[PDB]
Protein backbone atom coordinates (compact mmCIF):
# COMPACT_ATOMS: atom_id res chain seq x y z
CA UNK A 1 0.00 0.00 0.00
CA UNK A 2 1.39 3.71 -1.14
CA UNK A 3 4.46 4.42 -3.05
CA UNK A 4 8.31 3.83 -2.13
CA UNK A 5 10.44 7.19 -2.48
CA UNK A 6 14.24 7.73 -1.69
CA UNK A 7 14.61 10.63 0.49
CA UNK A 8 17.69 11.88 2.75
CA UNK A 9 17.36 12.52 6.47
CA UNK A 10 19.47 14.79 8.09
CA UNK A 11 20.09 15.10 12.19
CA UNK A 12 21.72 18.51 12.02
CA UNK A 13 19.68 19.59 15.01
CA UNK A 14 20.83 16.41 17.13
CA UNK A 15 24.45 14.22 16.63
CA UNK A 16 24.75 15.92 13.18
CA UNK A 17 24.44 12.69 11.01
CA UNK A 18 22.97 12.41 7.96
CA UNK A 19 21.54 8.94 6.08
CA UNK A 20 19.75 7.70 2.89
CA UNK A 21 16.42 6.25 3.29
CA UNK A 22 13.66 4.72 0.82
CA UNK A 23 9.92 4.07 2.79
CA UNK A 24 6.54 4.11 1.61
CA UNK A 25 4.91 7.80 1.03
CA UNK A 26 1.57 6.56 2.59
CA UNK A 27 3.95 6.70 5.94
CA UNK A 28 3.70 9.45 8.37
CA UNK A 29 6.29 12.35 8.07
CA UNK A 30 6.69 11.16 11.68
CA UNK A 31 7.81 7.52 10.83
CA UNK A 32 11.29 9.45 9.71
CA UNK A 33 11.85 9.97 12.93
CA UNK A 34 11.36 6.70 14.47
CA UNK A 35 13.13 4.75 12.22
CA UNK A 36 16.29 8.05 12.79
CA UNK A 37 16.49 7.15 16.66
CA UNK A 38 16.72 3.28 15.52
CA UNK A 39 19.12 3.51 13.02
CA UNK A 40 21.52 6.25 14.24
CA UNK A 41 23.14 6.76 17.58
CA UNK A 42 21.17 9.43 18.78
CA UNK A 43 21.96 10.22 22.34
CA UNK A 44 19.04 12.88 22.27
CA UNK A 45 15.83 12.07 22.42
CA UNK A 46 13.96 13.77 19.64
CA UNK A 47 11.86 16.61 20.15
CA UNK A 48 7.92 17.24 20.49
CA UNK A 49 6.03 18.47 17.83
CA UNK A 50 7.63 15.87 15.17
CA UNK A 51 8.04 19.05 13.04
CA UNK A 52 10.54 18.29 9.47
CA UNK A 53 11.94 20.96 6.70
CA UNK A 54 12.34 19.71 3.40
CA UNK A 55 15.39 21.57 2.76
CA UNK A 56 15.31 21.59 -0.77
CA UNK A 57 12.12 23.19 -0.85
CA UNK A 58 12.06 25.43 2.39
CA UNK A 59 8.74 23.85 3.82
CA UNK A 60 8.18 22.54 7.14
CA UNK A 61 5.47 19.93 7.69
CA UNK A 62 3.73 18.63 10.78
CA UNK A 63 5.17 15.17 11.88
CA UNK A 64 1.59 13.52 11.49
CA UNK A 65 1.19 14.56 7.82
CA UNK A 66 1.15 11.59 5.47
CA UNK A 67 4.56 11.93 2.97
CA UNK A 68 2.34 11.62 -0.48
CA UNK A 69 0.19 14.68 0.84
CA UNK A 70 3.62 16.43 1.59
CA UNK A 71 4.57 15.72 -1.92
CA UNK A 72 7.45 14.43 -0.80
CA UNK A 73 9.69 12.66 -3.04
CA UNK A 74 12.74 10.81 -3.85
CA UNK A 75 15.19 13.53 -3.40
CA UNK A 76 13.92 15.32 -0.76
CA UNK A 77 16.04 16.00 2.15
CA UNK A 78 14.31 15.92 5.72
CA UNK A 79 15.95 18.29 7.88
CA UNK A 80 14.26 16.66 11.83
CA UNK A 81 14.21 20.08 13.48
Amino acid sequence: HGSYIDITIDLKHYNGSVFDLRLSDYHPVKKVIDIAWQAQSVSMPPREGHWIRVVNKDKVFSGECKLSDCGITNGDRLEIL
